[PDB]
């Protein structure tokens, strides 16, 4: 129960961080 959800619509995952507002 951790890979079923992540970032929001306006939130994108960073190739070096996490789920933040558009990269």
């Amino acid at each position: 129960e951790n890979f079923v959800g992540g970032c929001a619509t306006g939130f994108k995952r960073t190739a070096d961080g996490r789920c933040k507002p558009t990269f």
